[PDB]
């Protein structure tokens, strides 16, 4: 690795930790029970309402006009994302070229990119047991998210299951960092206007990703196809997502979308 190429996994790394409120480090401190506010537990319906209460009080504050449970659990997800999109267009900056390319290229990879992102970042903050919500001060179990209702029951789990696998590969935020660059760095997004200028950043990060994972994993020589595969799968798991969510709309009057998010999905896949 060049001093440039180093140093540029380097920028991308620290970009990250700037940028996003949740890291693994940060994560795996809270999830191993190392402590000033540590997290609800969120196991069934009294312990959800009782963290509703204290850390998202103004949304039960409306008395018997509280939506559903599932609803309520929906609208605190997509809050979730919402923010994560703000956190991943100011990461974006520090990608080389990125804020060269026009200002409209920059849209449309950050709309088709940002959910696959989320999606592999999410694995950070899982176990096979549950997740940490609420900036680090909730843990919600899987099998309470697997209790809800139908559809909302069908959120969550395909997330586990690419995470488990994803948290296999033992990736540190290093690596991490590299691959969400790397997400937001597709030369194939539908609409961009100067494709190839977009294809020549991918490969610019593309290739600080894979002689950074050859040094960081030296014992998995595998590591850098894997982790193209798991953007694919990534794809395919956002495009299922946007079918389940699409459902929800046209089913549960009560679960308002997001503005950004429905623009985000408008026209996607
Ligand atoms: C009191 C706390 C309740 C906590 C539940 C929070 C779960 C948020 C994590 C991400 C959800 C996945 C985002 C995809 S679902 C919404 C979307 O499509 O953006």
């Amino acid at each position: 690795m060049t001093a440039d190429l180093k140093s540029l996994a380097k920028r991308i790394y620290e970009a990250y930790l700037k940028n996003f409120n949740m890291n693994k480090v940060k994560a795996r401190v809270i999830l191993s029970g190392k402590s000033n506010n540590p997290p609800f537990v969120i196991h069934d319906m009294e312990t959800l309402c009782m963290a509703e209460k204290t850390l998202v009080a103004k949304l039960v504050a409306n008395g018997i006009q509280n939506k559903e449970a599932e609803v309520r659990i929906f609208h605190c997800c997509q809050c979730t994302s919402v923010e994560t999109v703000t956190e991943l267009t100011e990461f974006a900056k520090a990608i080389p070229g990125f804020a060269n390319l026009d200002l409209n290229d920059q849209v449309t990879l950050l709309k088709y990119g940002v959910y696959e992102a989320i999606f592999a970042m999410l694995s950070s903050v899982m176990n096979k047991d549950g997740m940490l919500v609420a900036y680090g001060n909730g843990f919600i179990t899987r099998e309470f998210l697997k209790s809800l209702r139908k559809p909302f029951c069908d959120i969550m789990e395909p997330k586990f299951d690419f995470a488990m696998k994803f948290n296999a590969l033992e990736l540190d935020d290093s690596d991490i960092s590299l691959f969400v660059a790397a997400i937001i760095c597709c030369g194939d997004r539908p609409g961009l206007l100067n494709v190839g200028h977009i294809e020549k950043m991918q490969e610019g990060i593309v290739h600080v990703l894979r002689l950074h994972l050859q040094s960081n994993h030296p014992d998995d020589i595998f590591l850098f196809p894997k982790l193209l595969q798991k953007m694919a799968d990534l794809r395919q798991l956002v495009t299922e997502h946007a079918q389940l969510v699409q459902i929800i709309k046209k089913t549960e009057s009560d679960a308002a979308l997001h503005p950004l998010l429905q623009e985000i999905y408008r026209d996607m896949y």
